[PDB]
């Protein structure tokens, strides 16, 4: 008796839950090959990533691992919630590919970007992003590398975070794929030490993109992307540089200087629904937050909860959504063999 059985959808093999039908293609990545599909079970359609061989190197292991233990602590309508893990291959030593399920989103937040978003879509988005982050916070998860390409969102604007950032402690892939590094904070560039309000930084790379329609630090690798960063914002306070190691400070003390132009000069009104009053005082206050969030130096940025009391969010502020109970091992930053790996990961599987 089988409970299973095989499609192919694109290059990629799914042997999946025979609960779960109509397989189509949504992509592939470097870590994980998506599918949406119908579950007959839920009688609801559904998101199906499978993870090959997630134990084949240190760096896939360990993302896959950590994720899976993350996935089945936290507990928030802004995260990620798993409906249901698999694995067809029936012991440890036969163990290949993990298979996991949510609810089916219906875009990614890359095309919502793209969009003419009016303030009540953008502000929602933005409170959901802070909730998602405030809830990982809260359970002393720390993101740092937020991207629009893993947040998910629905029709009826409501949003999910899909990922759970980076290695706290944390090396190498041989990847056809690179990674997307636009959204990362100074202090994530630069190895500084950093607090929760990295992800803040995050958040308003997106907001800006949201409003300027282009992604406002680009660059081939962090260098470019750090001269992309001074000369919109400018070159940091002396303070600022105290807190670099002195070969980062070096570099940075060094670059060609900056004064950085002004936050209306950065997002001018012509880029804000601006027609009504009400447009008017919205377009203000935006950029007021995105002012207070693309800030180099994190002991001068604002903090989650300060941006969730900002007048552009706090419209939507609710008890029940901010301050939600915190998610519930206490070793997860180890590293190990490609077969500890794959034991680790199997009886995470397994339950
Ligand atoms: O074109 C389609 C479908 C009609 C073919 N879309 C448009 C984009 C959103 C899709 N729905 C969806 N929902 C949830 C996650 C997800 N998803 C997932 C995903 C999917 C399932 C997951 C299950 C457990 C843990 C994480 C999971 C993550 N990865 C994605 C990467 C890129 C991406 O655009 C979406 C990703 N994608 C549906």
């Amino acid at each position: 008796d089988n409970q299973f059985y095989s499609v192919e959808v694109g290059d990629s093999t799914f042997t999946v839950l025979k609960r779960y039908q109509n397989l189509k293609p949504i992509g592939s990545g470097a870590q994980g090959i998506v599918c949406a599909a119908y579950d007959a079970v839920l009688d609801r359609n559904v998101a199906i990533k499978k993870l090959s061989r997630p134990f084949q190197n240190q760096t896939h292991a360990k993302r896959a691992y950590r994720e899976l233990v993350l996935m089945k602590c936290v507990n928030h309508k802004n995260i990620i919630s798993l409906l249901n893990v698999f694995t067809p291959q029936k012991t440890l030593e036969e163990f290949q590919d993990v298979y996991l399920v949510m609810e089916l989103m219906d875009a990614n937040l890359c095309q919502v970007i793209q969009m003419e978003l009016d303030h009540e879509r953008m502000s929602y988005l933005l409170y959901q992003m802070l909730c998602g982050i405030k809830h990982l916070h809260s359970a002393g998860i720390i993101h740092r590398d937020l991207k629009p390409s893993n947040i998910v969102v629905k029709s009826d604007c409501t949003l999910k975070i899909l990922d759970f950032g980076l290695a706290r402690t944390a090396s190498f892939m041989m990847t056809p794929y690179v990674v997307t590094r636009y959204y990362r904070a100074p202090e994530v560039i630069l190895g500084m030490g950093y607090k929760e309000n990295v992800d803040i930084w995050s958040v308003g790379c997106i907001m800006g993109e949201m409003v300027r329609h282009k992604i406002l630090f680009p660059g081939r690798d962090y260098i470019d992307q750090w001269n992309k960063v001074i000369e919109q914002l400018g070159t940091p306070c002396p303070e600022f540089m105290k807190k670099l190691q002195p070969t980062v400070r070096n570099y940075v003390e060094n670059r060609p200087k900056y004064a950085g132009l002004t936050f209306p000069k950065l997002f001018p009104d012509s880029l804000f629904p601006a027609d009504s009053e009400h447009n008017k005082l919205k377009a203000s206050q935006a950029r007021d937050l995105l002012s207070k969030m693309l800030v180099i130096d994190p002991a001068k940025r604002i903090s989650v909860d300060d941006a969730l009391q900002h007048p552009y969010i706090n419209v939507w502020y609710d008890p029940a959504e901010v301050e939600a109970p915190p998610p519930q091992k206490q070793l997860d930053e180890r590293e190990h063999t490609i077969e500890e790996w794959k034991e680790l990961i199997y009886k995470e599987v397994m339950n």
